[PDB]
Order: C-alpha cells, then sequence, then structure tokens
C-alpha cells in the first residue's frame, strides 16, 4: 500500500521564507506564517486566498490553531506570542516575557492555555484569556525548537538544540522525563502522536524518531531525507494510510510506511528546502511551505 499524492496548487503570496503551515481543526482553513512578519489564510480545498494578518515587527518562526479555529497564536523574533480572532484579523492579546525570539508555540485541546518555546532556553505557560504568563520552565541549556501539548493537555513535550526532549506536568511544572538516544543531535522538532501515548523527534543528523514516552523507549527510526540544518515539522498524516510526512533540505516531501519505515513517496517541486508540512485532518491533503528561493506553499492530493 502506497499514496498517490499530486501537485493540486501553488500558493503564492508570501514575500520572504515560509516557517510554517498548518490547517485548522475544522479542515476548512490553512494558515501560514512567514520571515515577512506576516500571517496569511488559505481555503484549504482550493488555495485560495482569504486574508492576511499584520502586527508582528519581525519575522514569525510559528503558528498554531485554537481547537474551535477561531483563534490562532503565533511566535515571532519580536519576542513575543500574538492572539488572533481570525474571522475579525483582530490582535486579541500580545504576550511578552520571553528575553529572546520565540521560535515555537502551541494551544491546549481545552485552549485556554498556550505553550511557548524561545532562543531564551525556556518554555513558557500563558493564560488565554488573559494574556499572563502563568509558568516559566527552565526548561533547556540552548534553544528550545518545539513544544507540544499531549491529548487531555495535562503533558508539554519540548525539544531543543541541546539534544533533549523533556516532558513536563502541565499543572505542577516540574520534569517528569528526559529523552535522547545514545547519540546528542540537535533535537528541531518533536510532537505528541494524535492519541498521545507516542512521541515524534527530528534531529539535526538526517533522522526522524518514534517513542513510546512511558517506556522511554525509541520504537521507530525513519530515514532517507536529508535535515542536518532546519528545524522542519513532521507529520502523522491518518485519513488514508498511516505515514509519517516531512520536508526535507534537498526540496523534497518524504512519505514514509509508520509500520514498516519505507519510503512510499517523494513529492517534487519546490526550489527550496521544505521547512513545513501539515496533514489535513480529514481529507488527504497534505500542504508542504519552502524557504526564501522558493516562497511558495504546495497543496498535494491523493485518491
Ligand atoms: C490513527 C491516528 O493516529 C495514530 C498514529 C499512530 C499509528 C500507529 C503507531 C504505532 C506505534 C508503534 C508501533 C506501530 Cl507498528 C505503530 C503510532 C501512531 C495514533 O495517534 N495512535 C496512537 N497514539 N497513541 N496511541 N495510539 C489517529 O489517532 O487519528
Amino acid at each position: 500500500v502506497k499514496p498517490n499524492y499530486a501537485l493540486k496548487f501553488t500558493l503564492a503570496g508570501h514575500t520572504k521564507a515560509v516557517s510554517s503551515v498548518k490547517f485548522s481543526p475544522n479542515g476548512e482553513w490553512l494558515a501560514s506564517s512567514s520571515a515577512d512578519k506576516l500571517i496569511k489564510i488559505w481555503g484549504a480545498y482550493d488555495g485560495k486566498f482569504e486574508k492576511t494578518i499584520s502586527g508582528h515587527k519581525l519575522g514569525i518562526s510559528d503558528v498554531a490553531w485554537s481547537s474551535d479555529s477561531n483563534l490562532l497564536v503565533s511566535a515571532s523574533d519580536d519576542k513575543t506570542l500574538k492572539i488572533w480572532d481570525v474571522s475579525s484579523g483582530k490582535c486579541l492579546k500580545t504576550l511578552k516575557g520571553h528575553s529572546n525570539y520565540v521560535f515555537c508555540c502551541n494551544f491546549n485541546p481545552q485552549s485556554n492555555l498556550i505553550v511557548s518555546g524561545s532562543f531564551d532556553e525556556s518554555v513558557r505557560i500563558w493564560d488565554v484569556k488573559t494574556g499572563k504568563c502563568l509558568k516559566t520552565l527552565p526548561a533547556h541549556s540552548d534553544p528550545v525548537s518545539a513544544v507540544h501539548f499531549n491529548r487531555d493537555g495535562s503533558l508539554i513535550v519540548s525539544s531543543s538544540y541541546d539534544g533533549l526532549c523533556r516532558i513536563w506536568d502541565t499543572a505542577s511544572g516540574q520534569c517528569l522525563k528526559t529523552l535522547i538516544d545514545d547519540d546528542n543531535p540537535p533535537v528541531s522538532f518533536v510532537k505528541f502522536s494524535p492519541n498521545g501515548k507516542y512521541i515524534l523527534a527530528a534531529t539535526l543528523d538526517n533522522t526522524l524518531k518514534l517513542w513510546d514516552y512511558s517506556k522511554g523507549k525509541c520504537l521507530k527510526t525513519y530515514t532517507g531525507h536529508k535535515n542536518e540544518k532546519y528545524c522542519i515539522f513532521a507529520n502523522f498524516s491518518v485519513t488514508g494510510g498511516k505515514w509519517i510526512v516531512s520536508g526535507s533540505e534537498d526540496n523534497l516531501v518524504y512519505i514514509w510506511n509508520l509500520q514498516t519505515k519505507e519510503i512510499v513517496q517523494k513529492l517534487q517541486g519546490h526550489t527550496d528546502v521544505v521547512i513545513s508540512t501539515a496533514c489535513h485532518p480529514t481529507e488527504n491533503i497534505i500542504a508542504s511551505a519552502a524557504l526564501e528561493n522558493d516562497k511558495t506553499i504546495k497543496l498535494w492530493k491523493s485518491d
């Protein structure tokens, strides 16, 4: 069993490197952030441009959706996060507190909290309603590349250039686990699996790893792509077959059979590093995005 992803739409508009792409949970929209200090909203099924959201003073590294698809959270080099009401385009809150670039962000499933990570080596937990910082965790000894909440929001997974993945108790802020393989390459990305038993981590030694968090064991390894420098997102594709999807420094989208770990498809088309990919929550759609030499988002579909 192999998928058949084929290019359907190319989305131009960003004037600088695209940093992240995310589909709304309701499946209606695609959000993109860029080094151009802007967030763009696109139609998930046709790639039709909807709107631009601006206000950040420097490049945006990440964007994330709230569970009801009404809010966006963005992380910027202007050392803030911003909470946006998508429909009205308004900036609800500006989260000030990090001392360096904010590199990653996410909402919890209940979307009353925001987790953020920064070049200041900390993980912060914010109140969505007030925009106040509830906890500052002295999480790592190098920049925090990714942060993500589990299925019920009781755990936060963080990764850093220091070579570690750490699991934090949302309520106490105590470190529950430190995950590392025998090698120490910088960990550029991490995320909990859709149902939360696993963690998918990306290292800067051209490797994707699937860990069983509880047992502290690496269960699967996915190789064949190139990733020695950039914080490339990776994803679980679960609408058709069960796959692992990731961008690559060789300008391709790689797709792996999750169980067998073999490459099932490679998507050719971008002219620069595929920095980010996203999988549609209900349809076999992959959104992919590239750096400065390309500046486009591509929408691929499988039948
Ligand atoms: C179905 C979809 O996602 C799945 C993705 C998945 C699928 C399979 C394996 C896995 C792990 C170890 C060995 C092997 Cl042979 C497979 C790992 C992840 C998921 O989240 N499973 C999940 N999370 N927590 N507990 N079960 C969804 O939940 O919509």
